[PDB]
């Protein structure tokens, strides 16, 4: 699936990111490790 915390996250405006749920940490390329 992805790194550990990372998920799929979306913008009100229907765009799509990434977002990890223990470091708070966000960005739009997939994530990787």
């Amino acid at each position: 699936k992805l790194p550990p915390g990372w998920e799929k996250r979306m913008f009100a405006n229907g765009t799509v990111y990434y977002f990890n749920h223990i470091t708070n940490a966000s960005q739009f390329e997939r994530p990787s490790g």
